[PDB]
């Protein structure tokens, strides 16, 4: 997250870190057994880390639970990032508590202009590299479809939305991928892509979770 703020320990209790020997992507806990992340975060060999604040210190509220299964969306296209969504099943259910909690799936799609909370352990610099240890947060508004398409001509599908600031300075970034965009208390987006981070006229692009609720529900009813 570039231009964000330190969230505060466990104030984003649905945020997970995906670890394959190191943090590599975020995700969102949607119930005690299942995480939503980005399909481009697929790796074999994922441990889900819940209850994290500093990802490099064991502070006492973590649960580390291996994945048993990962399910990339059946229509994921890694070239265009259309349908950039994946489900990860935990080998054992998390113990839900004040620091490890699920986020609701949406009923309606969020609206242009809504301010959402985006979070992660990704890079904090637009130019160069600096990875935080503690979770960072950013409030960013959803941009209109038309503004998103102008920023990325020929690249935005109906399964994507843009959020952020066309002046630059505030955005998600590498290492935030797969993490949450929460609007009105529900999971509306997944950190997916963008041209650099926090650059002018190049806002973040996010997987539009409301288009996937029926896939998510039928998949978790079956696995
Ligand atoms: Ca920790």
């Amino acid at each position: 997250i570039v231009g964000g703020y330190t969230c505060g320990a466990n104030t984003v209790p649905y945020q997970v870190s995906l670890n394959s020997g190191y943090h590599f992507c975020g995700g969102s806990l949607i119930n005690s057994q299942w995480v939503v992340s980005a399909a481009h975060c697929y790796k074999s060999g994922i441990q889900v880390r819940l209850g994290e604040d500093n990802i490099n210190v064991v502070e006492g509220n973590e649960q580390f639970i291996s994945a048993s299964k990962s399910i990339v969306h059946p229509s994921y296209n890694s070239n265009t990032l259309n349908n950039d969504i994946m489900l990860i099943k935990l080998k054992s259910a998390a113990s839900l508590n004040s620091r490890v909690a699920s986020i609701s799936l949406p009923t309606s799609c969020a609206s242009a202009g809504t301010q959402c909370l985006i979070s992660g352990w990704g890079n904090t610099k637009s130019s160069g590299t600096s990875y935080p240890d503690v979770l960072k947060c950013l409030k960013a508004p959803i941009l209109s479809d038309s503004s998103c398409k102008s920023a990325y001509p020929g690249q935005i599908t109906s399964n994507m939305f843009c959020a952020g600031y066309l002046e630059g300075g505030k955005d998600s970034c590498q290492g935030d991928s797969g993490g949450p965009v929460v609007c009105s208390g529900k999971l509306q987006g997944i950190v997916s892509w963008g041209s650099g981070c926090a650059q002018k006229n190049k806002p973040g692009v996010y997987t539009k979770v409301c288009n996937y609720v029926s896939w998510i529900k039928q998949t978790i009813a079956s696995n």
